[PDB]
């Protein structure tokens, strides 16, 4: 609807939004104006007549302009520009209390024979501080400024709003006693200093309002001298219910800005973390360098906010997965240990992965630690220990970034047999042990790729070549698993996923556990197809099993006449 | 006063949310239109009851699997694809969903993208896009309520079919598809009760058919192939993956593409502590390969005396 | 201290504003100012800029001070306009300060303080012992133990487990290695070797006279004495207890078993103090068992201090 | 309900079943979890694992409010290594016990 129809206009409009605040000045001058046009004003008199006439018009605008604006539905979540909905959102929302508002009620008390009843409905307009409330929502939407704090301003606010209009009311009360009895109100007995406020509707309106909200103030503080003080009945049970209310509101100010305070900022957690340590620095009379590298730990806990991602738990796991991609792609991409990998192999590696900053000098794995968790290195140097005669700085070369390690941990179940030690704060990416041996199960052939990385990634570094070493074993037993799945392939009968086994990389003339080579089985099921391409692969045609069982002995004992040709040929 | 203001706020909770989530987008340098992404949904679980997940925690798995009975499998067995499908996938499936929401305008899923997630549609309208030869978007159909897409680019294992964007604020389950096929690897009645169902879709779809599956054939010797992996696992000695084999319900009386068992192997390479294992199960005495032979044969070719005297008893 | 500081200056400056706006009408109106109306008992402000300075700026300074606790006797209260408005002003900035302040000290004591962590904790275990009916004995020592956990702050070692573990190794090789070097059964050894078990050492302080280590129990913690004086028991089969020897400074018990596969070789019974260092014995273990020769070596160191006393010998 | 073992999954307590009864199951082909065994009152599991140093045979659920007794595989394991013949009273105990319940035999 937003181009089906022409004058509705966006609820964020930028022109709208101009006229937002526009009306959001105006309600703050018509909500902090109607108690004083109620109270000291028994009529306005014709001095600011044209002005009560431009606050109506104002608002006879925005009863027009909240007709056209659309809104985003609670429910759909998507902005609404449908004109009959528009109009019966507004119309059963705020629209009746807006429009008796904006009668002109000046002029109706005016020519209705000062029935002084009618006034009263003045208050309606009051209902126009609603778009201040709606502001402070707005405002407390945005980031820019805390819940509490803002949660206070709007308290300050309230607190501005109701000493006026108990001042108001106040001086109102007063005024509904006759001029002869104005002895007995909190006005016309009031003696401040050596000034009578004697007649107390010919005073100037600021002396009246001055003295007004000075008693409302110091009530809302309760400070409450005693020189100005509730007379009558009625001024006696309205300062009740405002001093009752107020200790209410004050109660909630005070309640609000210790909640601000006690929540805190990470600074003062940071600080008091530093504190108790401090304090043990001084009972243990710890050494000057050793107290700067623990405040170093401590700051680096108050500046690394890497627990976010435990909020990112919220948001959908495709938009989690794009995050992962924007942020630990290259990287990973970069890891010598995937290369040769498929590209989904890889996103979905990077979609498990998570950040882990440490200081240096720490250490993140350990030898003879079982290790649950492949760590890669992205930025800063990092530097692994094999302790081989009592830790004699029996270290491992400086894992640059762009590099992985607790890979072997995983690959061949070993025990880590590595202290990795931190030299420059990294971005290692952590992976899980069960994660990243389900992956390897989804995508063996990338795995397979995986140990033929290692094999020359540890030949020529020769401080994993040991390691490397017992890879080549897990090598072997991949290879037979991986061989047995082939040979049963061209058994089964599954040509052309045995050609998409071999496509992938898969040796052809590895035989299954007791010797025998695909092309046998081939031979023996009678595949002229499947035996034809296993000949053509390379597998032997004349290694016989550990049994004396050569690729023509299953040809003949198959019978099959013409894989019998086709392997004497 | 004080004590029930510090107590909690849930515009303030999701506010320190939105914060940090700020400071982690402001410093790794989040594209604007993942930032717009990533606070919108964000102000979403303001309203999607993020909560109630998180408080999910402390309620048990088993409590949590009922719960999940009680409200997503109304709204999954309305979904087309698992009609007469079994009631006991129906609940895998639905213990492990995940209630995800999504804003009007959030591309969910793209056209031929790797889908590692299928969503079932239960409150909430979407789009079924195409990329044009320019890039446009074609609209090949809307997903009304009570759907499922990104099943086509999982059981053909193909690239997603069509790009998924929502016009409303939407209700979807997610499920990963690496669980999902696991399962569907597991109950095999509902592997070719889906396969039917999405027939009749292949009778209307030509993508679909285009790139069938072969996995519940596959099946019908999955059990052969379990063999083998048994049979390897003798091979290889470790009597733990080797129980776990067996665990699985592999007999060791079951034998591999040639008709070889456990036994042969266990003689073959002198496993006669695992030949006694064998004798625990009782293995088919004279089981004979596909060159005819029962297991003496090999026990005495290997001249293993514990496995020749065992089998002997 | 700040927000005090600030309430100080506040009222200092709100007095001398207060005085100054009562200056600010000529003398001809100072019945009209709040000052020159002032009557406090037989003392008439009348003439007030001719009064003394310091009996102008004390009742100044009155005013000012009985607001900012609102107090608001009202001996002395605002009369002008001018004073009106600047008493509304400053009871409402007063107002947000002393909400300032009660927050300040509210966040002090919330924040807690290790005597009330202390005794809730404290309280949690009586609750525990009255829940499960210990007896008061057993009662005692675990109290007394706590309460000496808290005196001895470490408790407030726990917080050092956040610190790196390199750095929580160096902070013990600063601290626990000096008592360590000195003990005899980790002699001639290498200086990473002793450094492990300093990594792995636990501050154990225990009631002056107690019981920590008995005899035929299967060892699970070394405990080297680096603080007080301790004993060893070998109680008589009799019924009779007999006290060895003494188990100070320096002085360990239970390695002797912890070495071997043997239990517990004899009971120890503290005399003076317990700074002892926990070591478990599973931890020795694993440093013994990673092989870089030393545990091959103070096999030899044991058997040269095996001559301690009678019962080692 | 709660799973307080797991078949396959190596378990390092072995559980004193002393307030409740519990519901030791074993997964099956079917998917269904047949019961090793419900253990009632003064009963006990996870030594089957502990002491032939293998994993938990059995995926234990509960049947009603259980409470356990914790005890360490590694304590647990160098006691026996100390007491050595009290653990092999324990495993005459087993078989013949075990002969009760042919899911535990």
């Amino acid at each position: 609807g937003h181009n089906d129809y022409k004058y509705i206009i966006h609820p964020k409009n930028r022109w709208y939004k101009a006229w937002e605040m526009f009306i959001l000045v105006w309600a703050i001058y018509s909500s902090l104006f109607t108690p004083m046009e109620f109270g000291f004003f028994r009529g306005l008199p014709e001095r600011l007549f044209v002005l009560d006439i431009v606050g109506q018009i104002a608002f006879l605008v925005d009863i027009v302009l909240q007709f056209f604006v659309a809104y985003r539905d609670t429910q759909t979540y998507r902005t609404v520009y449908k004109p009959t909905r528009i109009a019966f959102r507004y119309l059963k929302s705020h629209f009746l209390m807006d429009f008796i508002g904006c009668f002109p009620w000046d002029l109706i008390y005016k020519a209705s024979g000062k029935h002084e009843l009618v006034r009263y409905l003045l208050w309606i307009r009051l209902f126009r501080v609603r778009k201040v409330v709606e502001f402070f929502q707005r405002l407390e939407k945005d980031t820019r400024i805390n819940y509490l704090f803002t949660r206070i301003l709007k308290l300050l606010f309230v607190e501005v709003y109701c000493t006026h209009t108990a001042a108001c009311i106040f001086y109102y009360l007063a005024t509904t006693l006759p001029p002869e009895n104005e002895g007995y109100t909190w006005i016309g007995s009031l003696k401040l200093g050596d000034y009578s406020y004697e007649n107390f509707r010919e005073i100037d309106l600021w002396k009246r309002y001055t003295t007004a909200l000075y008693f409302a103030i110091v009530t809302m503080a309760t400070v409450g001298y005693g020189d100005i003080h509730a007379v009558n009945l009625r001024e006696m049970i309205f300062v009740m219910i405002y001093v009752s209310f107020d200790m209410v509101l004050g109660a909630y100010l005070i309640g609000n800005i210790t909640a601000l305070i006690v929540k805190g900022s990470n600074t003062e957690r940071f600080r008091d973390k530093m504190n108790d340590l401090i304090s043990f620095m001084n009972r243990k009379k710890l050494g000057r360098d050793l107290r700067s590298q623990i405040t170093g730990h401590v700051r680096l806990q108050y500046d690394s906010h890497y627990t976010d991602t435990v909020m990112l738990q919220d948001i959908p796991a495709s938009i989690r997965a794009k995050i992962a991609q924007l942020l630990y792609l290259p990287y990973i991409k970069k890891v010598p240990l995937f290369k040769g990998c498929s590209t989904e192999f890889i996103n979905q590696i990077v979609i498990r992965l998570h950040e882990e900053y440490f200081l240096p000098g720490e250490v993140i794995t350990e030898q003879g630690n079982v290790v649950d968790h492949l760590y890669f290195v992205c930025e800063g140097l990092l530097e692994a220990l094999v302790t081989k005669t009592d830790g004699s700085e029996e270290s491992v070369t400086l894992l640059g970034p762009h590099t992985s390690f607790g890979d072997i941990s995983i690959i061949c179940n070993i025990s880590q047999p590595f202290t990795v030690r931190v030299c420059e704060l990294c971005h290692l990416l952590r992976l899980d042990k069960q994660s990243f041996s389900n992956i390897l199960e989804i995508y063996f052939h990338d795995g397979r790729t995986i140990l033929n990385n290692i094999m020359e990634e540890k030949e020529s570094n020769d401080r994993i070549k040991k390691l490397e070493s017992d890879i080549v074993i897990h090598i072997g037993k991949q290879e037979a698993e991986l061989a047995l799945k082939v040979n049963s392939a061209a058994f089964q009968g599954d040509f052309y996923q045995l050609k998409s086994l071999i496509r992938s990389g898969a040796d052809p003339n590895k035989t299954d556990y007791d010797g025998r080579s695909p092309l046998h089985l081939a031979a023996c099921r009678g595949y002229e197809d499947i035996t034809l391409f296993l000949i053509q692969e390379g597998v032997d045609v004349n290694l016989k099993d550990k049994f004396g069982h050569t690729p023509l002995f299953e040809a003949v004992k198959a019978g099959q006449e013409g894989v019998i040709g086709l392997l004497v040929k």
